[PDB]
């Protein structure tokens, strides 16, 4: 029910809404859902079958103590220590709490509306590729559009990675990108 | 304003509360919302024709032009005054807020920083006097968009001179025009 | 208008967050930094002024109180009109200006909706004429009160009655009066 | 805090300066943005810790919950202790800070007047004893947020007593812990 809604921003407006102001009360309403626009348990089993799950808290490459699906911090914001353990379920959670801020970002940097497959498959690849990779991005132009073809196929261009200082295709990432393709144009 | 009953709305549409970005979202569309050009008020109108004859009869100015009220030259309704046409002081004081548009547009279009209608009401005297060109180049509304209010204030003051032959110079009485125009900027309240 | 700013600010300083107690607590302060001014326009003063005689000198009305000016019966002063006083035209103007002053306060009250200056002239003149006790228990006002603005409009026809011998019945030029307001309501 | 920039928009919307009238209403909401934030200090966790024997092996308390440490049931990640856990002192000192963390959450949102960072602390010891219910319908912060800091100090001094066999009576380990922590509130040089 929007009424309530919609009659408050008629006062904000003067008492009538012109079209324009619908069309931008209409995008408010999609993300005044309680909690805002999330990656789904669906986006999140999306994410974590491109990664191992680790019960045991390890020390990553860089010496960073580590659990679940590459989690550093549990959502409480207390740091992974030696000793520690979690469950798988447990796992998803952190991880979950980890993709918030790329959560975020996906909803600041889209303007445009989103399906929450598609939403699901662009958390997935910006936790990949970061924030500011993302934000500068071609993808990102076209998506900017409701064009979502140069978008999806702008998946496929980010299956590049670091080989003894250059950027090569990684098998890996083509398989990745080729899945959230998938996702993204789900029906 | 105050934007409670929007805010109370779209809380209960997200289940009781609103994240940090919500609330940015909704700070976007109030923004969108809220009327943001603005009108002189009568009481601007009052400031501007402080210093105006009033003319009840229609007469020829200086370069045959008909004119009537205060100093209208073309009706509301885009007919030109003629000769023998009539007027009342309401309608003049409507006459010439109407004649005042071409400058209220520009004080909106030109000022980018936040007016209360007391300082809007005073630039369009201002302008009405010097004109858009005059005001758009001057150092007051440079001043004014880099948020030097006081700086702004000041500026009104230089704008005291009138054309006598062929010249420039101070003019009796707008020394007082603009120091009237200034103090009504300048009220720090109602 | 543009709010962003001020929240930035008051978010960096909450340390990064707001709560929602604190938001409604911001959202209250803009509405100090910005508040609305509503009053009667010049226009709208006329709009009633058309429909009353000037009088310089005081007179009793049909009641027996004494009145002058535009209907006034009591001055800027609190001191009540009384038999010989005389004024002006300005002074008559300037009475009936702070006579409405109280129907102006009950419109943006008893309104809870936003009006365009000439939607609250019209109310004035019209709430004046009727009273607030007749505007309170409208259809008018409960369809203004829900942004009904075409509905509230229509209303304004349905008030050209008064009491004779006590009970209803139209008044002449009421009709017209009405007519006037609502043109006057719906300018653009 | 750097209020400046939150002034600063405010002018900005007001159309370049602030009343007295708007300084002031925007002084209050300046007070309910900024976090109270004390934290208790290092020398006010030795005085929460002085009243408990430090447990390097987990064990079971009077109702059968694991422990460890100075008290601590639950580590800063949530996690239950369990038996055969072990720590250090230097670990149940920092289980400890965590475990008062939601006290000194409490005295910073019920006290509502400056404190000295000694009252402070002497305030997270009687609240993590008392726990912040009855702390928030004390006399003690009636009298504190009345600007009474000596008539608060006193109050210390009625909260000696616990259960003995189903009601309250005066403990006197409650008596010299309330004394310990008013002499520590009362601090000043």
């Amino acid at each position: 029910d929007v009424k309530p809604f919609f009659d408050a921003a008629r006062e904000l407006a003067g008492g009538r809404l012109t079209q324009a102001q619908v069309d931008e009360l209409n995008k408010v309403v999609n993300r005044l859902v309680p909690d805002d626009v999330d990656i789904s348990d669906l986006g999140v089993d999306l994410i974590r079958q491109f990664e191992g799950l680790r019960t045991r808290a390890y020390q990553d490459s860089v010496g960073i103590w580590t659990i679940g699906y590459g989690t550093i911090r549990y959502p409480n914001g207390v740091a992974v220590k030696a000793g520690d353990v979690c469950t798988e379920e447990q796992a998803k959670s952190y991880m979950k709490h980890d993709l918030q801020k790329f959560v975020k970002a996906v909803n600041k940097l889209v303007t445009v509306p989103l399906k929450q497959t598609q939403f699901d498959a662009l958390v997935s690849l910006v936790y990949n590729i970061g924030e500011g990779a993302f934000a500068g991005s071609t993808l990102l132009k076209k998506l900017n559009s409701k064009d979502y073809a140069g978008a999806a196929a702008q998946f496929l261009v980010w299956n590049k990675g670091r080989v003894k200082g250059k950027l090569e295709v990684i098998p890996g990432l083509t398989n990745r990108r080729k899945k959230e393709k998938a996702y993204f144009e789900q029906h």
